[PDB]
């Protein structure tokens, strides 16, 4: 018999509405930017748009649902369940989109030549539709019978004065905690998050290995070259030539590219120097191999810098997207962890109400943050945001 509940409720409702406004506005901007700019119309950003659509729905539907269910109003139990569980559909859809983005970037760095033929917009669209259907089936599974509708709180249902077939609509009274912990958290949230962690680990390892190979081929080119100018035997020169030749066509594997001309001059100049070396013409081999360094300084170095900056851009982009996964875990793990304490420690007092609603608010603010990550970390998004804001506002 303490403070009137409407005072704490007013703070919670006001905060939730403030979050809904920001989740809608920022994510509308993301969709608008992708619609407007053809540089943003790729497969990766179709999952970004699906993720933005889920976050718009958090503000338009899930947050009004959250406000409604906090009152504990009388409702038919299956109507209560849909109000209580709809946010899990949107959260599961976010998981699928984040997982698809990770696999997309993994395919792009592991087999870039085959990427465009394997990962197409038509297949992406079908993957998205399937993930939304599965998200409804996973998120609304309690409506299929795994619920507490058969064991109502009669004390609460008579206090509130509910009618026949009605319950006081409270989350922890209608949704069983073993579904929430075992099915939703462990299987549907925690396992995909660990998979995303593993995929991103593989992305960074593949990039580090591909940059290391590039550097080893480059040093192999210049080491064997320095050995050429120092040798005094015909076969000693031919040995540094054959090892320079393998590294040559090795780096070649890493019609609108004038780069094959650079590698054909290089490999042809090596073979010329090889034929001299086999004929004992040492000094001719050493002089014919000395013109390699201008072919290197006019073609090979230009292509090994361009391949390096492309890999660095893929690493920077993959880090930007991994931040999105980290902030998702940050905002949703407290609620899951609180549920674990409620479920696994019956000797523990229940987490207090103010902490419950702080964790609910925290999970909702995740629907606000992604547009900020795009604006700060991805230039093409930031510049498109700027144009939209300047033009279609001021
Ligand atoms: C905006 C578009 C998607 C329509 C939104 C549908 C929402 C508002 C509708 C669809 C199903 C509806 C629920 C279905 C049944 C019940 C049980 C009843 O005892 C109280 C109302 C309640 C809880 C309804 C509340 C409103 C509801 C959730
Ligand atoms: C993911 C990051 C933010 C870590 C989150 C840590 C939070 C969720 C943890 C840290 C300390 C935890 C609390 C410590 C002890 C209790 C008392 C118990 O009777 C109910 C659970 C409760 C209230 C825990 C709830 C969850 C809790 C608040
Ligand atoms: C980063 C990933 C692994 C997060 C998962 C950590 C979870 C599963 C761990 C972290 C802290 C753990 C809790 C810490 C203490 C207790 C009290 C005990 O009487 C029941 C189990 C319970 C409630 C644990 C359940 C499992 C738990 C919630
Ligand atoms: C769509 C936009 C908003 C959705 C609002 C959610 C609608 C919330 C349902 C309101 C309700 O059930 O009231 C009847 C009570 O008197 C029962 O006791
Ligand atoms: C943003 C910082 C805090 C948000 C505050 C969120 C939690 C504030 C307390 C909410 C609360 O206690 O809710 C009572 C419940 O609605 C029954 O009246
Ligand atoms: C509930 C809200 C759903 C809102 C869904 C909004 C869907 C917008 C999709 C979109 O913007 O698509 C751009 C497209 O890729 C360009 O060809
Ligand atoms: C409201 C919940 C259902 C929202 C359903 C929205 C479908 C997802 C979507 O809009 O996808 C667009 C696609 O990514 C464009 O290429
Ligand atoms: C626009 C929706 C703003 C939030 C609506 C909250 C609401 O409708 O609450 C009804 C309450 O449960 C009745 O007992
Ligand atoms: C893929 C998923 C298909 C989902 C199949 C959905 C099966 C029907 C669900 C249903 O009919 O639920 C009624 C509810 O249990 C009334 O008490
Ligand atoms: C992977 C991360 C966590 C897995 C380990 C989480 C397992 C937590 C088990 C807690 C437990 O078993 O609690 C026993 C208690 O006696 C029941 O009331
Ligand atoms: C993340 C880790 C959260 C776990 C943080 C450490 C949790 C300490 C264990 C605990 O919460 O003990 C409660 C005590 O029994 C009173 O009921
Ligand atoms: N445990 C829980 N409770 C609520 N709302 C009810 C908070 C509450 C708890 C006890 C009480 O007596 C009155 C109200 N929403 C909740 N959402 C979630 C959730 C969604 C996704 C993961 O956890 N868990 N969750
Ligand atoms: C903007 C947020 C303003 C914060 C100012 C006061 C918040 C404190 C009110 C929280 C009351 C908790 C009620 C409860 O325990 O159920
Ligand atoms: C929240 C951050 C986004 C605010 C910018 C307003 C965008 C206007 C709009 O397109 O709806
Ligand atoms: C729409 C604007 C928000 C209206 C305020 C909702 C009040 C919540 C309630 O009725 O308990
Ligand atoms: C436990 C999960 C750790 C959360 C990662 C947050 C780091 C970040 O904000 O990028
Ligand atoms: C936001 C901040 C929430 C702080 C509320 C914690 C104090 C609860 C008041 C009380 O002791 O009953
Ligand atoms: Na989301």
């Amino acid at each position: 018999d303490g403070a009137p509940p409407i005072m704490g409720s007013s703070v919670y409702i006001t905060v939730e509405l403030a979050i809904a406004v920001l989740a809608i506005l920022g994510n509308v901007l993301v969709c608008w930017a992708v619609w407007l700019n053809s540089n943003l119309q790729n497969v990766t950003n179709y999952f970004v748009v699906s993720l933005a659509a889920a976050d718009i729905a958090v503000g338009v539907l899930a947050i009004p649902f959250a406000i409604t269910i906090s009152t504990g109003f009388c409702a038919a139990c299956h109507g209560c369940l849909f109000i209580a569980c709809f946010v899990l559909v949107l959260t599961q859809s976010s998981i699928f989109s984040l997982l698809a983005i990770a696999i997309d970037r993994y395919i792009a760095i592991r087999i870039p030549l085959r990427y465009n033929g394997l990962v197409t917009g038509t297949r992406a669209k079908g993957i998205i539709a399937i993930c939304w259907v599965l998200s409804f089936a996973i998120g609304l599974t309690p409506m299929l019978g795994w619920n507490n509708c058969g064991q109502p709180k009669e004390g609460k249902n008579h206090s509130q004065g509910c009618g026949e077939g009605q319950v006081a609509c409270l989350f922890e009274d209608v949704v069983p905690m073993n579904y929430m912990v075992y099915f939703n958290f462990f299987a549907c949230v925690l396992v995909p998050l660990l998979l995303m962690l593993g995929v991103y680990l593989r992305i960074f390892l593949a990039a580090r290995r591909q940059l290391a190979d590039l550097e080893d081929n480059w040093e192999t080119l210049n080491d064997n070259l320095k050995v050429i100018e120092k040798a005094d035997n015909a076969a000693q020169v031919k040995d540094a030539l054959t090892k320079m030749r393998a590294a040559a066509l090795d780096a070649q594997k890493a019609e609108m590219k004038d780069f094959r001309h650079g590698f054909d001059i290089l490999v042809g100049q090596i073979d010329d120097a090889l034929k001299l070396a086999n004929e004992g013409k040492v000094k001719e081999a050493q002089a014919a191999a000395e013109q390699l360094k201008t072919t290197r300084n006019a073609y090979i170095q230009k292509y090994l810098e361009r391949a390096r900056s492309t890999l660095q851009k893929e690493v920077h982009a993959a880090k930007s997207l991994a931040i999105i996964v980290g902030l998702f875990a940050l905002c949703w793990l407290p609620l899951h962890i609180i549920n674990c304490f409620t479920f696994f420690c019956p000797d523990c007092s229940h987490a207090p109400l103010w902490l419950m609603y702080l964790a609910i608010v925290l999970s909702h603010t995740n629907s606000v943050v992604n547009p900020f990550i795009y604006a700060y970390r991805i230039r093409e998004f930031r510049q498109t945001f700027r144009k939209i804001i300047r033009s279609h506002v001021l």
